[PDB]
C-alpha cells in the first residue's frame, strides 16, 4: 500500500541527464554528497528530446541521454548509500518549449503529426525505462511530468500506464504541474498523486486545503515530486522560473523553504517532498554564496531543510 510509504525526504539528481555525465567521477562524488544530507530518497531525472513541440518523434538513449548503464550505475550507488530511488524519464524540446505546451493539430494517425503518434513514441520511451527501473530495483517510477496539454488524452495516458505496469512492479506516480492536481482525471491509475509544487511564497497557506481535498477525494496519498526555488532575488514569487533575471540571493531561497514547511500540515494524506534539484557536477561549498541555482548545498536553505527533515526522521 502507498499509504504505508515512509514520509519522503528526497532530492532530484542529475537533470537533464546528458549522455556520459553520470558516468563521471564528478557525478559519483555529487551523489555521495547528496546521501550525506538527511534524505531517504533520490530521483534520477533525465530528458529525451523532441525536435519541436509539434513533432511526435522523441530522441532518447545515447547519444542524447545517459545510457542505461549510466542509469544502473547511479541507481546502484544510491542503493549502496541507503537511498530509495525513483526513476523519472521525461521529454524536453530542443527549441526550449516547455513540455506542458506540446500540441498536435491532429488527434489520430501513427504517420501524421498526431497525439496518437506522439503517445506511441512516449509510451515506447516509458516502457523501456520502466523495464530499466525494474532491472535496477528502483522503488518508484514517474510516468510523466508537467504534461498539461497531454493530460486530457486520458485513454492514451491509461494505455501508457498499463504498458508500464507490465514492465514494472514498484510504485508508480504521475507528476502534474502546480494547479493541475484537481484537474487530472487518471489519478486512479497510479499509486501516488504528485505535483510540481512551485507555489509562490504567499500562495502556500491558501493552496493546502485543495491539496488535502484532492488526496481525500481520490483516496490516494499526495506528495511533491518537484519542489524548490532558485537562490535569486525575487524568485520566491515565481519559484518555477529557472531563468529569472535577478542577482544571487541565498535568503530568498531560504524564505521559500520556510513558507512551505510552515504551510504543510502533519496529516496522513501528505507523503512529503522530492526537492528540485541537485547537479551531477556539484560546486564546492565555498562557491555556494555565488550560486543562483535550485541547489540548496552550502546555502542557508540546506539548514532549513536539514532541521526540518531531521526533525521528521528523529520523530
Ligand atoms: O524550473 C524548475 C523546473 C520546473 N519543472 C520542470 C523542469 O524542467 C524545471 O527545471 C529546469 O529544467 C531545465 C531543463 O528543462 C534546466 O535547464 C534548468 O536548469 C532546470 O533544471
Amino acid at each position: 500500500s502507498a499509504f504505508d510509504l515512509g514520509f519522503i525526504r528526497g532530492m532530484t539528481f542529475g537533470f537533464v541527464g546528458q549522455h556520459g555525465t553520470w558516468g563521471t567521477d564528478e557525478a559519483r562524488a555529487s551523489m555521495r554528497a547528496l546521501a550525506e544530507q538527511p534524505f531517504n530518497w533520490v530521483t534520477l531525472a533525465f530528458a529525451g528530446l523532441m525536435e519541436h513541440p509539434g513533432d511526435p518523434a522523441i530522441a532518447y538513449g545515447p547519444p542524447v541521454t545517459v545510457s542505461d548503464d549510466e542509469i544502473a550505475s547511479m541507481a546502484e550507488l544510491a542503493h549502496a548509500l541507503g537511498l530509495k530511488v525513483c526513476l523519472k524519464p521525461t521529454v524536453n524540446c530542443r527549441d526550449g518549449t516547455w513540455r506542458g505546451e506540446i500540441r498536435f493539430e491532429k488527434e489520430h494517425g501513427p504517420d501524421l503529426e498526431s497525439w496518437e503518434a506522439w503517445f506511441g513514441s512516449y509510451s515506447d520511451m516509458m516502457a523501456h525505462y520502466a523495464h530499466v527501473a525494474k532491472r535496477t530495483g528502483c522503488e518508484m517510477f514517474c510516468v510523466g511530468c508537467e504534461m498539461t496539454t497531454a493530460e486530457p488524452h486520458e485513454a492514451m495516458w491509461r494505455e501508457t500506464i498499463a504498458r508500464v505496469r507490465t514492465e514494472y512492479d514498484g510504485l508508480v506516480t504521475y507528476n502534474c504541474n502546480h494547479g493541475r492536481e484537481e484537474h487530472v482525471r487518471f489519478w486512479d491509475a497510479v499509486d501516488l498523486i504528485s505535483s510540481s509544487a512551485y507555489y509562490p511564497i504567499d500562495r502556500w497557506r491558501d493552496r493546502v486545503p485543495v491539496l488535502r481535498e484532492v488526496a481525500e477525494a481520490h483516496e490516494k496519498p499526495l506528495f511533491f515530486m518537484e519542489v524548490g526555488c532558485p537562490s535569486r532575488s525575487g524568485s520566491g514569487a515565481c519559484p518555477w522560473d529557472y531563468r529569472h533575471p535577478g542577482a544571487v540571493c541565498l535568503d530568498e531561497q531560504a524564505r521559500f523553504y520556510e513558507a512551505m514547511f510552515a504551510a504543510m500540515p502533519d496529516e496522513p494524506w501528505f507523503k512529503g517532498y522530492m526537492l528540485w534539484e541537485w547537479p551531477w557536477k556539484l560546486y564546492p561549498r565555498e562557491a555556494a554564496s555565488e550560486d543562483g541555482s535550485y541547489c540548496i548545498y552550502g546555502k542557508p536553505a540546506e539548514d532549513v531543510v536539514a532541521r526540518a527533515f531531521s526533525a521528521i526522521a528523529n520523530r
